[PDB]
């Protein structure tokens, strides 16, 4: 198909080629088609303070920036790529976008076969006082077939991924990080996750809620959770990802919201009502993940009402490194908390040297799977049983075709792998 530009000092008069490349992702919009490219050029794109939104959602609650609403097709999909000619990040700057009374979604998904690469989205901003949240990408009921890679939402007051429906939207090697909203209830962080996987009943069934993943994603100093899985009616996977640092202001250990690594289930426990809860309660997944110092907690069942997998992860000083607490099944009220079933807890690491920090905790053996876990095991686990523990690490810049970086945190030596056979995510 057709491949056309867009650069912060283009026009959305030009015909949006390399020569005249168009200014908006508004105008790229209007033009593209299954098969299309635009080659997005490196430097900031700054929204106007009074661009119109393409759209809104929730009765005019939602202002969105960019609706995200053609599709490719199988084997065509409609891809927005940082330009691979041009060294650096295209960067959309957000925090001008201030409308009055509304929540802000920056890339509003109603669309399938689409392809994102390469880009930041900076500054999202949140004007309410009240309870409230904005979201750089919102994914929805009918978006399927999407591949978000190399991704980066940060510097901002909203969460970066935000799944409400959607089938086989795969989310690879991006990075939420050091996002805190400073306005809204105060402005203690509130409640911004990096990634939340909330699939609702609206989106239930194969193909239309079914294979959502997070893979190769960091999330650090998130106000809230890493990555979150509460009220998600299909079984969403988080595979080979990072989280770490979230529940603190960013750059600091001031306490914000809820601090967990991975929250990867649960329905709430709410006294004066009970949940919608999907018909089959799915087996989320969290495999060859990373847990460290996030606040509160690292791997956490956050009151799911079944079981769900945690295999080959590494906790380390993430307070409750793993805490399989499930809601009381059936559900019921007073709404109250029972030690984990029907889980499988398998060839998981934990490291213990911070003030506070704990293994495992409410698990129930007997009615779940735990096994080849370091926690276990007779031997502790300490320092030097780890070639590196130094956590810049893992804030390392990502590969140039978006990878992981390279790392030895968290990686066991050789002679303690013989001791930990099988164990963790590396
Ligand atoms: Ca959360």
């Amino acid at each position: 198909g057709k491949t056309y530009y867009m650069d912060p000092e283009g026009s959305d008069s030009n015909p949006g080629t390399s020569d005249k490349p168009f200014a908006t992702l508004v105008k790229v919009q209007e033009v593209v088609v299954a098969g299309d490219v635009v080659y997005i050029n490196p430097g900031t794109y700054v929204v106007p303070a009074n661009q119109v939104p393409m759209t809104t959602t929730n009765s005019g609650l939602y202002h969105c920036v960019f609706h995200m609403n053609k599709s490719g097709e199988a084997g065509k999909p409609i891809s927005y790529l940082a330009n691979p000619n041009k060294q650096g990040r295209p960067i959309f700057d957000l925090s001008q976008v201030k409308p009055k009374d509304q929540r802000i979604t920056v890339f509003y998904v109603t669309g399938s076969n689409l392809y994102l690469k390469g880009f930041d989205v900076i500054g999202t901003q949140v004007t309410i006082t009240g309870h409230t949240q904005s979201e750089c990408f919102r994914i929805v009921k009918g978006a399927n077939n999407n591949k978000f890679e190399d991704l980066r939402t940060h510097d901002g007051m909203a969460i970066g991924f935000y799944l409400l429906g959607g089938s086989n939207n795969h989310i690879l090697n991006c990075d939420a990080y050091n996002n805190y909203d400073s306005v809204s209830e105060g402005g203690k962080g509130g409640n911004v996750d990096g990634f939340g996987g909330h699939i609702n009943s609206s989106s239930v069934g194969e193909g239309k809620g079914t294979g959502n993943v997070f893979e190769g994603c960091r999330a650090w100093y998130n106000s809230d959770d890493g990555f979150d899985l509460i009220n998600c009616f299909e079984a969403v996977k988080i595979i080979n990802c990072w989280s770490f640092l979230n529940g603190y202001k960013p750059g600091t250990k001031e306490v914000a919201g809820d601090g967990t690594g991975f929250k990867a289930g649960g329905y709430g426990m709410a006294a004066d009502k009970l949940p919608a809860i999907p018909s089959v309660i799915p087996q989320h997944e969290v495999r060859n993940s990373l847990a460290y110092y996030n606040r509160l907690r690292g791997f956490y069942a956050n009151h799911h009402l079944g079981g769900i997998i945690f295999e080959s992860n590494t906790a380390v000083n993430s307070g409750e490194n793993y805490n399989m607490t499930n809601r009381e099944s059936p559900l019921a009220l007073p709404p109250t908390d029972v030690n984990g079933y029907d889980h499988m807890v398998k060839n998981n690491l934990s490291l213990v040297t911070r003030s506070g920090s704990k293994h495992i905790v409410m698990v129930n053996r007997a009615k779940s799977e735990v096994s080849n876990n370091s926690f276990d095991g007779s031997e502790e686990v300490i320092e030097t049983d780890f070639i590196s523990l130094e956590e810049a690490e893992l804030m390392r810049d990502r590969k140039p075709n978006g990878d992981l970086p390279d790392v030895n945190f968290g990686k066991l030596t050789t002679d303690a792998e013989l001791r930990f056979w099988g164990m963790g995510c590396f």
